[PDB]
């Protein structure tokens, strides 16, 4: 397969072409393992810069015939530059391996600290939808649509901001396919995969989550998972105020057209009132 | 940008390493005119064979922001080997432009049949309907939806056969996304722009369009005809027979899930009694 992606592979002087090498990195301590290799905290030698490198081996992405979701995830990420999105800052590869050099995120993920916690009030709440909607802000911005944002794939950095990570389910938005519609079945038209009010539901979600410390539409089984989304039927504890409701019932509409803009988020009187931010 | 695509770029020797170059060609009289190129009748010389030329430019191409979707058609179409689907045999390119090597249909557009007949017999009609079906049988068992189907993109081969074409719009549809339902929105658990169903509503159209000479949701505005489709709104006209009615009835459902799998378009009665193969 082709490992030259529309991404950057140029050797970047962290301190203030040339491009990538193993030999530039420090290797230190596994930060975590993946399906197709690990992550492994390290240094590039030049400037003593920490980061995190995440190696997958060719062999075993070919085998499973993922490589073209690899490629999409580097070249949509490498291209986001926001203090609320992981950074992944290039890549490289060799005979057996690719390499992606990315943000360290040192405190973890909120899904630990979900654990951890259980649930949080409504000032951590408000102000980690504060950055999650300003991220998804930029990413529409460049019409790039998450599609997975979820509790693991929240990172946190090293004063407690939020790094959505995790660009393997993303797309990049919005000719002659629509200039015919006579040939295009409903759901070609809709389009809704390919909405960015894709990411608006899966933020009610979390901040239900949040203040819960469970999500709304949680089963023991798949299939009343599914039914119960599809129906919008979900309860609030009665400790859930009554702005949070409001905002949450907002984001958790079954049309997408129905669902808020990221300023309505942004500007809604519960997150002004709560947000660090 | 990389012009580095997962499909081939080898010399072939058609009457039965190195690379193409434009100087194994000898170009003929353009064929047709795209927004970002043009498709020239062509000639390996070596072997005298006969194909046609889609010349891309790469400036047009970036300036529109579609490489990606090149890229992508590229991949998907140069895997596909069927006598009803139009081959690319491989690509190459240069410092201006982008070539693809494709096979040369020699009887035109289905598109053009219909302007020139105005419409079809039923027993030009099934046989049609049969070499798509065993076309989208072929994709769908690749795992690729092609999700653009109408009578431009279907051209006509020596024998008066169709070879479907354009795969711009294709995807390839083969997972921690799906393993937690909770936090996606009804959209992307539904998944229907990415469901091989999409193809079997193009069928029904296509079959109405190929008996009736109009397609059965036209309208003269984008708004009608979006409230057409998305109302399943069609009639027949008298001729139309009941075997036809029933097909063309049961491919054009709203929900992807109700449409028919493609065995059941090649063993309808109608089909099986019309069709010539
Ligand atoms: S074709 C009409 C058009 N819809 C889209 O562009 C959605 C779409 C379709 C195909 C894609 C894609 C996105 O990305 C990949 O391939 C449109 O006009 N949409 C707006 C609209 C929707 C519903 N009603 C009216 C207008
Ligand atoms: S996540 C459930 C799964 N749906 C999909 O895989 C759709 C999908 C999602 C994301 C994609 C994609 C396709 O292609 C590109 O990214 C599923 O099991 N669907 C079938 C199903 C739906 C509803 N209930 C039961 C089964
Ligand atoms: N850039 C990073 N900084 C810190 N930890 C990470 C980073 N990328 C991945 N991880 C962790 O390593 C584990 C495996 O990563 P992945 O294979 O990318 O899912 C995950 O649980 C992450 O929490
Ligand atoms: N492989 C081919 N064989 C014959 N005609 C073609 C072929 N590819 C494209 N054409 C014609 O060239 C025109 C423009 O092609 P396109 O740019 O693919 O839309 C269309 O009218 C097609 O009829
Ligand atoms: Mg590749
Ligand atoms: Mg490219």
């Amino acid at each position: 397969m082709s490992y030259s992606y529309d991404a950057p592979s140029d050797f970047i002087n962290f301190s203030s072409k040339r491009q990538w090498a193993l030999e530039d990195f420090e290797i230190g301590r596994p930060l975590g393992k993946g399906k197709f290799g690990n992550v492994y905290l390290a240094r590039e030698k030049q400037s003593k810069f920490i980061l995190a490198l995440k190696v997958l081996f060719k062999a075993q992405l070919e085998k499973a015939g993922v490589e073209h979701q690899l490629r999409r995830e580097v070249e949509i990420q490498s291209h986001l530059r926001h203090p609320n999105i992981l950074r992944l800052y290039g890549y490289f590869h060799d005979a057996t391996r690719v390499y992606l050099i990315l943000e360290y995120a040192p405190l973890g993920t909120v899904y630990r600290e979900l654990q951890k916690l259980s649930k949080f009030d409504e000032q951590r709440t408000a102000t980690y939808i504060t950055e999650l909607a300003n991220a998804l802000s930029y990413c529409h911005s460049k019409r790039v649509i998450h599609r997975d944002i979820k509790p693991e794939n929240l990172l946190l950095g090293s004063a407690g901001e939020l790094k959505i990570a995790d660009f393997g389910w993303s797309v990049h938005a919005p000719t002659t396919l629509c200039g015919t519609l006579d040939y295009l079945p409903p759901e070609m038209i809709e389009g809704r995969m390919h909405d960015e009010k894709v990411d608006l539901w899966s933020l009610g979600v979390l901040c239900y989550e949040f203040l819960v410390g469970k999500p709304p539409f949680e089963a023991n089984t798949y299939q009343e998972t599914y039914k119960r989304i599809s129906r919008v039927e979900f309860t609030f504890p009665d400790f859930v105020t009554e702005g949070a409701r409001d905002l949450i019932s907002r984001l958790l509409k079954h049309n997408p057209s129905q669902r808020p803009m990221l300023r309505e988020v942004l500007e809604h009187p519960w997150i002004t009132a709560n947000s660090s931010k």
